[PDB]
Formats: structure tokens, C-alpha cells, sequence
């Protein structure tokens, strides 16, 4: 294969761009085809926005972090306008899907399920060594069949999911994904609602730093809430691993 291309590109002409799935600073994503019988997304890098190869680092690294409760690259173009082309998830974002009348009615049996689905991703990452750094409901995906997997459309780190440690030295961790995730476990149980509920940025710092932590999110169950509290332990090191976390959670599941 020639050297100006990737060992994982692919022609542009077998794409096919149909649908926004969102716009923005550095580029869009959008919903496509590739061959015309394959859906997939597409991420597209707004020109001069930032670097290619700033850009490209994103998929060397997908590269090396396969998983099926990850989103799989595809392929990339590399001529301008660069590319990043992987699975295509139907369902969207878990924070907008927990709102579709379908995702409000769904039993907390399987939210569990889907909580422990997330961990199980994030145990894949953490025995890869890689930190995910903004595990939120916002980079979840849901497929058809209601699987969960892990995504990053990076997009200040914004205070509500990110840990003390973190906003305060700026030292990321899988300890403060364990974090980010007791969070993304009240969005779960609350279909989307956001972290903090009527407190603003600094009102949350000063709590943590008295030791409070969220009131305990409606309607959610107390084994749970409690599964929250270890994911905020004041000290990183006395947060649980995420293959901890799955297991626990699949056996509230189980239980449910
Ligand atoms: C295109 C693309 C290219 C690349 C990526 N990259 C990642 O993740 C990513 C990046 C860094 C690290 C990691 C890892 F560490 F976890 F490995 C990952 C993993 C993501 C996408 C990417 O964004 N892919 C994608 C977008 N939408 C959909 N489906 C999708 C998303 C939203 C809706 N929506 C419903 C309709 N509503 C109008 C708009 C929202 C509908 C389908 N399915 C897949």
C-alpha cells in the first residue's frame, strides 16, 4: 500500500454521507453507508479546526482498544477532509435514549443490566492501562438490541463528573473514571436526568469538599446508591476497580 495512506483506509467513494448526527468546532458525525448495505458513522474533520494528525491519533488508538462494548473503527480517509468511519449504534446517546418513551419505561432491572455493560467496557479499558477521562452518559451508545458501548466524541473538564483530584491537579486516572461513573449511575436511574439536581459548579465543590456527597437520586435503589458512595471515596485508592463494579452490578441484576 502506498505511504500517503493508512493501513486501515478506505476510498471515500464507498461512503455514502446521509445523515447530521451532530455539527460543531472540529468537524460532524454522520450517519452513513459504506457499499450501500453496511450503515455506519462518520466522523469528519473541520479543515484547519486542528491538526490531522491530531485528528488521526483518535483511531490509532481505537486501534489498539477493540472490544465489543467499545464502538469498533472501521477505516479512515486520510485527504482532506479527513475521516473516521466506525459501527453505527441505532439507538443514540444513552442520556437522550433514556428519555424516548421506550427508554422511560425501561424496568431498573435493565438499567442494571446496562450499568454493568458500561463496566464491563470500562474493565476492558482498565486492563489495557488507558484512562477514558470523560465517562458520562453523554459518551454512551445504545444499540438496537439495547447494548451498551463505550464512546468519546470529545467534547474544562465541566466539575459534575469529574473527581476532587482531578479538577484540583488535573491528575486523570481509571480511579476518576470510577468517579465520573458513581455519576453516570444517577443519570442511569434518573433516565437522564442531570447530575446535582438545581446545584450549580461551585456549590457542588464546596459540598465534596465537606465530605457531602449527592442526595440520594429518586426512586434509587439503596444498594445502589451505597455501590455510588465507594465510587466516591475521598481517596483514589479506595475506589473499587470497574471489574468489581460489573460484578456487583450483575448480581443486583440477577436479583432483579
Ligand atoms: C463516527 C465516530 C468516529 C470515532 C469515534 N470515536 C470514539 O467513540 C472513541 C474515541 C476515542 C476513544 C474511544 C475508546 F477508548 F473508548 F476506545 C472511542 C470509542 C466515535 C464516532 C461516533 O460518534 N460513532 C457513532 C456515532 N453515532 C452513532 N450512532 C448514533 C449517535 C447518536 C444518534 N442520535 C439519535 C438521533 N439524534 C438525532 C442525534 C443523536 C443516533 C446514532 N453510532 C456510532
Amino acid at each position: 500500500k502506498p505511504w500517503w495512506e493508512d493501513e486501515w483506509e478506505v476510498p471515500r467513494e464507498t461512503l455514502k454521507l446521509v445523515e447530521r448526527l451532530g455539527a460543531g468546532q472540529f468537524g460532524e458525525v454522520w450517519m452513513g453507508y459504506y457499499n450501500g448495505h453496511t450503515k455506519v458513522a462518520v466522523k469528519s474533520l473541520k479543515q484547519g479546526s486542528m491538526s490531522p494528525d491530531a485528528f488521526l491519533a483518535e483511531a490509532n488508538l481505537m486501534k489498539q482498544l477493540q472490544h465489543q462494548r467499545l464502538v469498533r473503527l472501521y477505516a479512515v480517509v486520510t485527504q482532506e477532509p479527513i475521516y473516521i468511519i466506525t459501527e453505527y449504534m441505532e439507538n443514540g446517546s444513552l442520556v437522550d435514549f433514556l428519555k424516548t418513551p421506550s427508554g422511560i419505561k425501561l424496568t431498573i432491572n435493565k438499567l442494571l443490566d446496562m450499568a454493568a455493560q458500561i463496566a464491563e467496557g470500562m474493565a476492558f479499558i482498565e486492563e489495557r492501562n488507558y484512562i477514558h477521562r470523560d465517562l458520562r452518559a453523554a459518551n454512551i451508545l445504545v444499540s438496537d438490541t439495547l447494548s451498551c458501548k463505550i464512546a468519546d466524541f470529545g467534547l474544562k473538564f465541566p466539575i459534575k463528573w469529574t473527581a476532587p483530584e482531578a479538577i484540583n491537579y488535573g491528575t486523570f486516572t481509571i480511579k476518576s473514571d470510577v468517579w465520573s461513573f458513581g455519576i453516570l449511575l444517577t443519570e442511569i436511574v434518573t433516565h437522564g436526568r442531570i447530575p446535582y439536581p438545581g446545584m450549580t459548579n461551585p456549590e457542588v465543590i464546596q459540598n465534596l469538599e465537606r465530605g457531602y456527597r449527592m442526595v440520594r437520586p429518586d426512586n434509587c435503589p439503596e444498594e445502589l446508591y451505597q455501590l455510588m458512595r465507594l465510587c466516591w471515596k475521598e481517596r483514589p485508592e479506595d475506589r473499587p476497580t470497574f471489574d468489581y463494579l460489573r460484578s456487583v452490578l450483575e448480581d443486583f441484576f440477577t436479583a432483579t
